[PDB]
């Protein structure tokens, strides 16, 4: 008696709310730089954050108040706050909804141009590449980033290879984890070297772990880094230069089965197009849709990646459904 | 094994990849018109609506296949497409996504200039309010329109008054029902009066049914309008004349009380600030943030608002808690 209006309505927002709410306060502060500073396992001091980030101290204060009344932080004592229990999973779903929402926004709000001039369109409305860095590492924190290190750590290699590693994370953790280990951390972007460059130097890493700023386009023609590798790691990145540079690409792969030492393999994470199953098939089919139609990008089935990897000379390939939607780990042994 | 790693991973991103893809994809479609086209009982014939939209039918017909292959559209035959049997669900949790992370976007994007130099980003940075409109009419469908209607209607009336009342679906749908019924349509925008105006003709309560375009403020010199209603309704309007107009705000609500017929009441749904409850707060949160930091508008809780309708005169106050988390809605009687 209008009590069902109000369960009917409960019902079908589910969690909706929540989680719209979560993502937006998130991005907000990420934006600000704040996020980096909320953790479950500490406190957030508002007179030093808001000095650190050239914030003025009562709008932190504000902000981080609002967080706390949608219950994302704790309020310890007086100027001081903590990330909920759950925050790092609460933050891991704001990864999927920043990525279709604001990393992909440009699509979204420019789907006819993209429809009647795409070339035109292509480099006028331009994703801004910070954004698509942090959703990427938000969704990766539970739904793909683990099944990797895992697979890394357990070959107990001696050296690894990682082709667009970013700010080298990947590679910091999985040396810290074996021993005796050196790293490689491939990456054409000067910004990103120049921060994996001082990461792995807070790491004392500096000796076992180099910032080679090369294209992965340039192992085709010099495959020496690669030299002699156990494991070979490739994050959702050999899609962006297919069709364009198929021959390029295939020649990468045939020099990373060369270079592999014995029992070596390559490790590729990347996208497969349009699932139907009823897990995966709506995020699939964005993330397909996003690559295939605005950033005309190939993604290749397993089925494809298969042959692929064969023609390159793996001698077996295993691939591993990843709990990210679409997400396949090819395991190429050489 | 490795089995956990997945299994792990889906839990931790629940329905967050579903309800990311769906709120890309269908704002998307939206703002290319698509989506007023797609219903879950009938088709979207390709041809003609890439015609009546201006968009290539090729182009249109790689999204519609793009939004089959995520399970949220059904190809009946060639050419023609359904939507899925609960798309207007989909559609309503759409809403809370495409409202915190479309519409108030210029919010989460400028923070850093709205609390270092608030009136010239306020300028600055502004919303659109087509996407601030679709989004609140998505959420209103399962969260707080329903309600509204049936209190309307069973209240059987004779004139019905609409403060903010945009296209008029409300009264529409209202004289619709009480077979002798008139309403009074209240918007000072010039499109808004303009859809309104013909929407209402194409339903024949041309004569029934006034659009007239004048300011909420208007009313508290001229309450003329306002003579002998049996309903007055304003939807999440009243609050964005606080505190600047709280005088003006004060006389529209005592002039109400004043023109209401014999038994009849001000029915008001607004949202209330900051609750704690587990269900509401994280989206309360979001919903006063936005509107006490970036738009400096005074969203006042059940006790403030029931002092203020006592003050303008009304004799009982009953506050209703709408599915829209810190939805309200007050029924004001004479
Ligand atoms: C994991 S995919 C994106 C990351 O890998 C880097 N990257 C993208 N494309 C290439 C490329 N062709 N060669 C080397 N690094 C790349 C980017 O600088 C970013 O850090
Ligand atoms: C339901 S809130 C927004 C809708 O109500 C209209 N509206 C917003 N503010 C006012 C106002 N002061 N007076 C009259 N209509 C308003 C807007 O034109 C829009 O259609
Ligand atoms: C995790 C990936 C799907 C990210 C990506 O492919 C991109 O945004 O370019
Ligand atoms: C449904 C409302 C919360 C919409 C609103 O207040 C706004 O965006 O201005
Ligand atoms: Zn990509
Ligand atoms: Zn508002």
């Amino acid at each position: 008696i209008a009590a069902q209006h109000l369960a009917d309505g409960i019902a079908a927002s589910g969690p909706a709310p929540d989680l719209a709410a979560a993502a937006a306060f998130l991005e907000m502060g990420d934006r600000l730089g704040v996020v980096a500073h909320l953790d479950p396992d500490r406190t957030l001091e508002t007179a030093e954050v808001a000095a650190a980030l050239d914030l003025p101290e009562p709008a932190l204060v504000r902000y981080l108040d609002a967080v706390e009344s949608a219950g994302l932080v704790i309020r310890e004592g007086e100027g001081r706050y903590r990330a909920c229990p759950d925050f790092d999973t609460i933050r891991h779903q704001a990864g999927y909804i920043s990525w279709t929402m604001n990393a992909n926004r440009p699509f979204i709000e420019n789907a006819r141009d993209f429809f009647t001039d795409w070339d035109k369109a292509a480099r006028t409305h331009v994703r801004d590449y910070r954004e698509v860095a942090v959703s990427s590492q938000w969704m990766g924190s539970h739904a793909f980033y683990p099944t990797a290190l895992a697979t890394i750590i357990d070959a107990a290699p001696r050296k690894v290879v990682d082709l667009g590693a970013g700010t080298c994370r990947l590679l910091i953790e999985v040396l810290g984890a074996v021993p005796g280990s050196t790293g490689v951390g491939l990456d054409f972007a000067a910004d990103a070297c120049r921060a994996a460059e001082q990461a792995v130097a807070q790491a004392g890493m500096t000796d076992r772990l180099t910032v080679v700023e090369r294209t992965i386009q340039s192992v085709a023609t010099d495959p020496g880094v690669l030299e002699g590798a156990d494991v070979i790691h490739a994050g959702f990145v050999f899609h962006d230069m297919l069709p364009e540079e198929e021959d390029v690409c295939d020649q990468v792969l045939a020099n990373c089965r060369e270079s592999l030492a014995p029992g070596g393999f390559l490790a590729i994470t990347d996208a497969v197009p349009y699932l139907r199953n009823d897990r995966e098939r709506r995020f699939s089919a964005a993330v397909s849709y996003y690559h295939g139609e605005f950033m005309r990008r190939r993604l290749q089935s397993e089925e494809e990646w298969v042959e692929r990897l064969r023609g390159a000379g793996f001698s077996d390939v295993r691939a591993l459904t990843l709990a990210f939607p679409t997400g396949r780990l090819f395991l190429a042994h050489r």
